[PDB]
């Protein structure tokens, strides 16, 4: 929507994670999950507006340690993957998702689900394994308060989005309403399988 | 045919794989990548024939180094899975499999895969897991000189085999003509999907 495609912020070293993805989650669990409502509370506009201006001038690492609202380091990585030209899940497989986690029976959902996951580019399957590792040790901090549900509610509009850059009225609220439930199937597949994809050699 | 259920050689530790196939799985990854035709050429069975003796008989670890021709290791591994009481993928899933390899649309297909690699006992999809991974690297090895469709052609009879211990004539012969299939979708879940299985828990 706003910069460009996520193979764009990508080197070619396996994990192809974006660097601005790696250090804002680095930056939010070195400070141990402490705080409340992660993810779902904004951070000052005007803190957020900065760093992606001063991001492209001065390194990444002392910018995100220095920011003192961490919720404003959660709109920053929130905002990077909603503006990707195409949503991080793609928009050719935005329906083959909802459709595999619309599944009723759990076994057979979660079967459709590493298919759809198992087409994804690799660089958008890394960031994904990557994102998702983080989002789940959030719902597992007694701390944040935020669990599965609450954080598919937050991520549905920003990983899985649409299948088009802009759907008709109709098609992007029935979309809504089918999102988190795709974000629930994916942070429930195992960390011991997301942690597959850090793998290096 | 000539030993007892898998469930026998596994212990309650996970991943459940008995010695023996960990044993040859690892003395062939050391000298046998190099080899032209593994698992395709077969070994002396005076040596094959030994070996599974002072394998599972003395119930020792027999240092597999002193075997000079790698494709003894090999074949003593298909043996060892060939003849189970039941085949690897099991009497009750052995039409599952076949089934779902047999779905003509692709991501059908697939995703009936997963669901029937789902449904396997746990100490089941270990050993497979274990065994997918190894043959994976091996379809990776230029100097193997075996690809994907070779290698299943090969393990088609030692892991899918039939789904009773005494089949007529044709049921077996109908069979054989359909465990390639099954072997081949299996040897495409990725490499993360199967390693998952590896995690110590």
């Amino acid at each position: 929507i706003g910069e460009g495609m996520l193979a764009d912020f990508v080197s070619q070293t396996s994990p192809m994670i974006p660097s601005i993805v790696v250090h804002c989650v680095n930056e939010i669990e070195q400070r141990g999950l402490t705080e409340t409502g992660l993810y779902r509370i904004d951070g000052c506009d005007r803190t957020v507006k900065e760093l992606k201006e001063k991001f492209l001038r001065v390194k990444t690492v002392p910018l995100l340690s220095k920011v003192d609202d961490i919720h404003a380091i959660c709109s920053l990585l929130k905002d990077f993957l909603r503006n990707l030209k195409e949503p991080l899940l793609t928009f050719r497989l935005n329906r083959a998702f909802m459709e595999a986690a619309e599944i009723t029976d759990e076994d057979n959902s979660i079967a459709a689900m590493y298919q759809a996951v198992g087409e994804l580019p690799q660089a958008n399957r890394d960031t994904l394994a990557f994102l998702m590792i983080h989002l789940q040790r959030v719902a597992q901090s007694p701390h944040t308060k935020m669990d599965v549900a609450n954080l598919a509610k937050v991520f549905g509009p920003t990983i899985v989005a649409h299948a088009v850059p802009n759907p008709d009225p109709v098609t992007m609220s029935q979309d809504i309403k089918r999102q988190p439930k795709v974000v629930e199937r994916l942070l429930s597949l195992p960390l011991e399988y997301w942690s597959q994809f850090m793998m290096v050699e």
